[PDB]
């Protein structure tokens, strides 16, 4: 029964893991609240993992938001979370627990990164602005793993992750993350007999998006394979592994899609005098379909779910 | 034996005149795929009808889809289709094909048309936007046959299905068509064990639908008139004949029917607090049956029969 630690098992992440894990009998779940335990706080970090022992680690929680906030908060974002994953690898390695799991993101990406985009991309140029400290944050955290893996022979593994969404995800109309942004939007608009739902750009941009569900199961596949067949899919100075459908969907698709979920009568209409990004943003998944996992919810049934979640959670 | 082009005889419509033309000593099939043959291609049509001596022509090819198809893709809609029959019908015309029949759609019909619906609502008000660039397309296709018929004496005649299915539709809950979306639905949920099914509205809605085997049968049934025949019942300007049951069925009819189709020991939940469309629609066939074709398929017969099909091919 090995002992798996996943840390922040109460975010959206996170909570995804515990509940697959959680119907795991060879396996046995320590888990702790940011009261019980503050993973900014080393010593405390460290206390656990002294007084633990542990096998696995999860490293699921982390300081996250939507543009408004990475744009207000800078210093909070990557400070925490530099924190948080240097404490928390650091403490592991000194109590020899030799197996992690890192969690990236797409937005580590240069801003022009080639698409679809393979792992090579990543530090191949310029960030975008917005995402920049936390950036600079995970890619820190990507290389805390592989210098450890180097120096000392440990097995801390990484993966970035494409657009999520999923029971309890923040879904407000409030939130920079069109689903949970939309999935509200369309709710209110279908409830208010709203005529129309306007959404800001022509609707041609291209994105990738990805059940937390699907995130889930693609995480602790890649934790629990053989070192072996890890190393001979990996480069040690090149470990990460991009997580996602390598699928496209324009945003018109999106919040047609969506519209239809939510069962909105009225029209949806693009405002294409405002401005879209870039016309195309996925990630190359063949590492991770090498390895042998391919996403199984598709995004209309994993809306469809999604917006159950929200009915009974609202 | 006369010789008959079932253009896009793969099709779900298309495939069923195939089927019951099949049977026929007095004709001979001329078929062809999409990759023996792309309709969008003027050339390569006009090539086909100039080495294939045919009598008849049946135009089953179309570019079709579901709301979030015509939505997301409204450029295709529209164009495919208006080349499609545009290339048909001239190099028709061309080769001297003097017998054609067009397939329109019920919902080529203003958004509120009066109940039931004549064929004399044609134009007479505001369409649907999200059928909207199909519909114009459809539109096109019937004033193209009247104006040949018109200026040249062709006999290319005109039908406008109601909602149809059958074997051979799209079978996803994935699908904004009810029946195939229910059946598929109800399935599922009744090898689940599913406590319950949950439709969106209240279900008081009234609409019309036609199994595709009756539809075919209506249309070989519609060429197959004498033309005089055909003239006393029709009106150069308003050729089209609406085919259907001219029958109304609640969806709360539907869906209990279709429980009970199933097998389903379940709860069919109507949800009311989602909006409905309109209270009626449905076409008026006093044309059909005054020309002398009668349905033949009950709902509760045809949901049956196409069930068993999907069991067949899943
Ligand atoms: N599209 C995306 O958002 C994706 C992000 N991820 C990865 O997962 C990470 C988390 O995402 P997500 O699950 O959405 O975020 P959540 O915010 O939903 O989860 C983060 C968790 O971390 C906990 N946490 C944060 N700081 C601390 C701390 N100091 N001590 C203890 N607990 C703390 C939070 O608790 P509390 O609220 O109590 O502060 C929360 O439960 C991201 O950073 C990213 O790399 C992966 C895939 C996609
Ligand atoms: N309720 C409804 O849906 C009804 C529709 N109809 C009429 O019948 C039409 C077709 O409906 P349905 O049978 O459901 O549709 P299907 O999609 O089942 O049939 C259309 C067929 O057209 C073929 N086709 C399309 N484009 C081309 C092309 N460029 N070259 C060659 N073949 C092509 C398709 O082949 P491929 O897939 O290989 O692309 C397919 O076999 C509708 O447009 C409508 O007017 C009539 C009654 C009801």
């Amino acid at each position: 029964k090995q002992r798996v630690f996943i840390a922040g098992h109460r975010g959206m992440v996170g909570s995804a893991i515990r509940r697959q894990l959680e119907q795991r009998g060879d396996v046995e779940l320590v888990l702790r609240t940011r009261d019980e335990l503050n993973l900014l706080d080393s010593r405390a970090v460290h206390d656990f993992f002294a007084s633990e022992r542990i096998d696995q680690v999860y490293l699921a929680a982390a300081k996250v938001g939507g543009i408004v906030a990475n744009n207000t908060y800078p210093a909070d974002f990557i400070y925490q979370n530099m924190m948080i994953e240097s404490n928390i690898i650091h403490a592991a390695h000194q109590n020899d627990v030799n197996k992690l799991l890192f969690l990236g993101s797409s937005c580590i990406y240069p801003k022009l990164a080639k698409q679809p985009m393979a792992e090579s991309e990543l530090l191949q140029g310029t960030l975008e602005p917005t995402n920049e400290p936390y950036a600079i944050a995970k890619i820190a955290g990507i290389k805390l793993c592989e210098s450890y893996n180097r120096q000392y022979g440990r097995d801390y593994r990484s993966v970035m992750p494409t657009n999520l969404y999923g029971p309890h995800d923040n879904f407000h109309p409030s939130n920079s993350h069109v689903i949970p942004a939309l999935l509200r939007r369309f709710h209110e608009a279908t409830a208010q007999n709203a005529p129309d739902v306007v959404v800001w750009g022509s609707g041609t941009p291209m994105r990738e998006f990805l059940h937390v569900d699907d995130m889930a199961a693609a995480s602790i596949h890649v934790m629990e394979l053989a070192h072996e067949v890890w190393l001979e899919n990996t480069q040690p100075m090149l470990s990460h592994i991009n997580v996602g459908t390598g699928v496209d969907c324009t945003i018109r698709d999106l919040a047609q899609t969506i519209a239809k979920v939510v069962g909105y009568k009225g029209r949806v209409v693009f405002d294409a005098s405002k401005p879209d990004g870039t016309p195309r943003k996925l990630l190359d998944v063949t590492r991770l379909h090498q390895l042998g996992w391919y996403h199984e919810i598709s995004l209309e049934a994993g809306l469809a779910s999604t917006y159950q979640w929200f009915l009974e959670n609202q």
